[PDB]
């Protein structure tokens, strides 16, 4: 009897295979000749594009560990031939055939193909990731077409990719939408380039929920009055967050586009234009795009005619080339028949930490967990070790699955609260999710054993990354050692995020939103960083133009979009006229520098209460998760 069987194998699957290999145990991978999205990019030419995420979140540690030199966002062909190096490596365990029903008896599974080929497998698990709507557009859809009008319904990341190549051929962009988070995928701490992954400082929610709320959300909820902040600027990508009912911010369910913003983009491409864009380094700033009126929020219900092809907005009967619905994201499960006959129904939610379904015995999920931010790879190494642990080890199978139904409750309650279940329910801020998994397996840090300020910086401000938690312990990686040290040493071991947390420890929700808007330029969609890149804006057309061999009169005049484009910015007009973080993180970054290796119990009473604070770091309130415990 096959002990286990791996369903669908892309990215979500190499950890998992990897450690199946460590451990000698006995598997078989069944994956579709016709492969994924990344095959379709490929073969059509279209690996042209970069990951909205960091390298660090992106690959696995035990890539990290040999190739990490410095942060860059690895490009959409990088992506790939990591997919396509590590199946190389597995090719002859995986099957060529596509399963299409499991039967899922007591102690096994019977799964189906379209061969017609059956197999046994007592544990079974599915890496098949998910089908999406919006996958044809990137695939297929022609960059070839010029001054035509789009309507998107909703933004994610698909549509702010497409955007990207729609803008430099004069094509006009109208939002049509309940709001959007947008984050700036990178960002200046004291001039020093940070991914936004690198300062979320997540164990922080230890302290308190209060704290970790007002040391993340200001960007997201609408709390600073600032009007350089583009949801002052332009209140239409403000969201409906009444559905959050959760102390846990930001809360289970919450999705966001990172994207370059020009500067940073500016920072990094100037030199070598042409050459960067050619790579896949596309200026996807939604910002910028709304500054400059190329794209355009109007409200939710603005009158759409779909038979005259047309929306109503200035007053104006505007025509349209394309209505984009929007990514649909539905898991790509075979039929599931429960002990051989009831169809078993998906739902993340009714499943444990994403990974295990109630109803079925040993089908584990694996790659159905979306991060807020960074990499699918935190996640997805992060749950291999978790199915790995559930799959070799009968002791801990048996600890998480005896109270399995009261783990979820306690999950959902803590994360979803009376929420009823939405799409997005499987986004999870990455470093809750790694932590919690972490913790689940045994593979965690313990506050109580940190010595020396060094090790809470490490604890609380370094981020919960997969191989943060495979330095030591059961599933640790040779390398990774090496690792912690050049990332510690490349970002100050983290102390401006830590450093963040005790500026804010006193202050309330609104106090933190004004401070985090105070620096010269705040973490995310400073509008005042806009302007003056107009001239490099034209630059990059031009240099897009140049790669993509795109020819485009700049001279054509839409004064139906220039009304549009002038009553969509009235808000921004009105607020953008009326335009302390920098220098307490300077002073903060000095002290911590400081006493970097001095001993934390050892710290002395009444630089005032601060002291008092960073000492009960190795005592948090807010430890207790009832899923775990
Ligand atoms: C356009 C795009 C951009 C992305 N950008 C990023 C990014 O910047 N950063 C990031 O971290 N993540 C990104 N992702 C998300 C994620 O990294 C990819 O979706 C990744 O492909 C998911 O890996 P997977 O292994 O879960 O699924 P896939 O890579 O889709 O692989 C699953 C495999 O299983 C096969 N399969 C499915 N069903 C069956 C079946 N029944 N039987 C047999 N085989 C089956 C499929 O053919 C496929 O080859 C992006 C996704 C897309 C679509
Ligand atoms: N702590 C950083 C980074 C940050 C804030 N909110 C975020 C949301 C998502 C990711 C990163 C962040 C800041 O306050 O600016
Ligand atoms: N799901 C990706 C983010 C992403 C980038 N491009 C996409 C297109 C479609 C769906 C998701 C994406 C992640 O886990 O980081």
């Amino acid at each position: 009897m096959l002990e286990v069987c791996i369903i669908g194998f892309g990215f979500s699957a190499i950890p998992l295979v990897r450690e199946l290999a460590r451990t000698q145990t006995e598997f078989q991978i069944i994956s579709a000749e016709s492969g994924s999205v990344w095959d379709r990019l490929s073969e059509s030419g279209r690996l042209d594009f970069s990951l909205v995420s960091s390298f660090q979140t992106s690959f696995y540690s035990f890539d990290l560990v040999r190739d990490y030199e410095k942060d860059y966002y690895p490009t959409a062909k990088q992506f790939y031939e990591m997919h396509e190096r590590w199946r190389s490596v597995y090719e002859e365990k995986i099957i060529r055939d596509f399963v299409t029903k499991i039967e899922n008896f007591k102690d096994y599974s019977l799964i189906s193909t379209r061969s017609g080929k059956t197999y046994e497998a007592k544990h079974v698990v599915l890496a098949t990731g998910f089908d999406r709507l919006m996958n044809t557009f990137l695939s297929n859809f022609d960059n070839h077409v010029s001054n035509k009008t789009f309507v998107f319904d909703t933004m994610g990341d698909s549509a702010n990719l497409l955007i990207a190549k729609l803008i430099p051929n004069n094509n006009k962009i109208i939002l049509r939408t309940n709001g959007f988070t947008a984050l700036d995928q990178e960002v200046q701490v004291l001039g020093k380039p940070f991914t936004l992954d690198q300062l979320e400082s997540p164990n922080f929610r230890y302290v308190s929920s209060e704290l970790y709320d007002r040391l993340m959300m200001s960007p997201v909820y609408p709390r600073t009055v600032n009007p350089a902040v583009s949801y002052n600027q332009f209140p239409l990508i403000r969201r409906d967050f009444s559905w959050v009912d959760s102390k846990s911010s930001p809360p289970n369910g919450l999705i966001a586009i990172k994207y370059w913003p020009i500067d940073q983009y500016y920072y990094h491409f100037n030199d070598d234009l042409e050459n960067y864009i050619s790579k896949g380094y596309l200026l996807n700033d939604i910002a910028m795009w709304l500054h400059t009126g190329k794209v355009i929020l109007v409200p939710s219900d603005t009158p759409i005619n779909f038979d005259k092809k047309t929306i109503t907005y200035a007053g104006i009967e505007r025509s349209f080339h394309q209505y984009v619905k929007g990514d649909a994201e539905q898991p790509r499960l075979p039929t599931i028949l429960i002990n051989g006959e009831t169809p078993f129904e998906y739902l993340y939610r009714d499943t444990f930490m994403g990974v295990i379904p109630q109803r079925l015995n040993n089908i584990y999920f694996l790659g159905y967990t979306r991060p807020f931010t960074g990499g699918l790879a935190n996640i997805t190494e992060m749950q291999s070790l978790f199915i790995h642990k559930l799959i070799t080890q009968p002791q801990f199978h048996q600890k998480i699955h005896q109270n399995l139904s009261k783990r979820i409750t306690a999950y959902n309650q803590h994360y979803y609260g009376a929420a009823k279940p939405r799409k997005h329910d499987h986004t999870v801020p990455f470093g809750f999710y790694t932590e919690d998994i972490a913790r689940l397996i045994g593979i965690h840090y313990q506050p109580n054993e940190c010595r020396s300020v060094r090790d809470l910086l490490f604890y609380y401000a370094f981020p919960n990354n997969a191989f943060k938690y495979r330095l030591k312990g059961e599933y640790a990686v040779d390398g990774v050692d090496e690792l912690i040290q050049k990332v510690n040493d490349k970002h100050d071991h983290y102390a401006q995020v830590f450093v963040q947390a005790l500026s804010i420890r006193n202050m309330n929700s609104d106090e933190a939103a004004e401070w985090d808007h105070s620096a010269r330029r705040f973490s995310f969609n400073d509008m005042r960083h806009k302007e003056g890149y107009r001239a490099f804006l034209d630059t990059y057309l031009k240099a897009y133009r140049q790669v993509e061999n795109i020819s485009v009169d700049d001279t054509v005049v839409d004064e139906e979009w220039n009304f549009m484009v002038k009553e969509a910015c009235q808000v921004r007009d009105k607020v953008a006229p009326n335009i302390s973080k920098d220098e307490d993180v300077n002073k903060g970054i000095r002290l911590i520098l400081s006493i970097l290796d001095s001993d934390i119990s050892s710290l002395p009473d009444s630089e005032a209460q601060s002291i008092e604070f960073i000492r009960r770091l190795l005592q948090p309130k807010n430890y207790e998760l009832l899923f775990i415990r």
